[PDB]
């Protein structure tokens, strides 16, 4: 798939056309749709840009066109030769989402007593 | 003049059309150039939206066009009532230059030892 996490970014309208069962579903739905632009605005953070402008550039742009954060360009990124793995970014994805949304379910932490 | 820090991020192509007389003259103008942006970016973050993002579809956006934060939407300022007096602006913006300007020239601090 396209890489720099413009794979995830472009899953996002597959959300859209999502119709939740009740609230807690559709804020489960809302969590993973912000969560799906962070590895685009983290690459983009890190080569020391704005990372919110790029990824609503890359979204406002056509499906091929990515960004680049070595040359820092809006490219193509299959002509570039800016590509994951698809089972890389799946299985980041659902082991990811499997931990953290388990995490968000707790109420009480039970400790031992340092000594 | 415009509100909403409109009147600030308006004033950016003027410096654009400056000619610095050496690189600090350079790093200053970009200094003033991109805290030129900070009170629209301020005044959306308070408003729980990306600020960033709000400030770049400004830029984009007609002259005449900025962000009624209140109700979260991109309208005239001028005919929504939302306008700022200019000595007010000028004034903010004269007094913080001056002082924080010259915080930014030191290299020795000298401080009394705490009794
Ligand atoms: N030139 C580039 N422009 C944009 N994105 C890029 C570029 N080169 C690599 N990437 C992207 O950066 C990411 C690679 O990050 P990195 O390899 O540091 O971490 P990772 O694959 O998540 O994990 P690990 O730390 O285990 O390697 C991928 O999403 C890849 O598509
Ligand atoms: N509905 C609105 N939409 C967008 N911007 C608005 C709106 N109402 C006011 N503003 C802007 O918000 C700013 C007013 O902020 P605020 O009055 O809290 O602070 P201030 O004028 O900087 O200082 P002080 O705290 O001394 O009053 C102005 O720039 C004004 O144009």
């Amino acid at each position: 798939v396209l890489g720099g996490g413009c794979a995830l970014l472009r899953c996002i309208p597959a959300l859209d056309s999502l119709t939740p069962a009740n609230e807690d579903q559709k804020i489960g739905i809302e969590i993973i749709k912000r969560t799906l632009k962070i590895p685009a605005m983290t690459i983009a953070k890190n080569a020391g840009v704005e990372g919110s402008l790029i990824v609503e550039k890359i979204m406002q742009s056509s499906s091929e066109v990515g960004y680049d954060a070595m040359a820092g360009d809006f490219v193509n990124m299959v002509e570039k030769g800016i590509i994951d793995p698809t089972k890389v970014v799946r299985t980041a994805l659902l082991d990811a989402a499997g931990v953290a949304s388990l995490l968000t379910t707790a109420e009480v932490v039970v400790t031992e007593i340092p000594k």
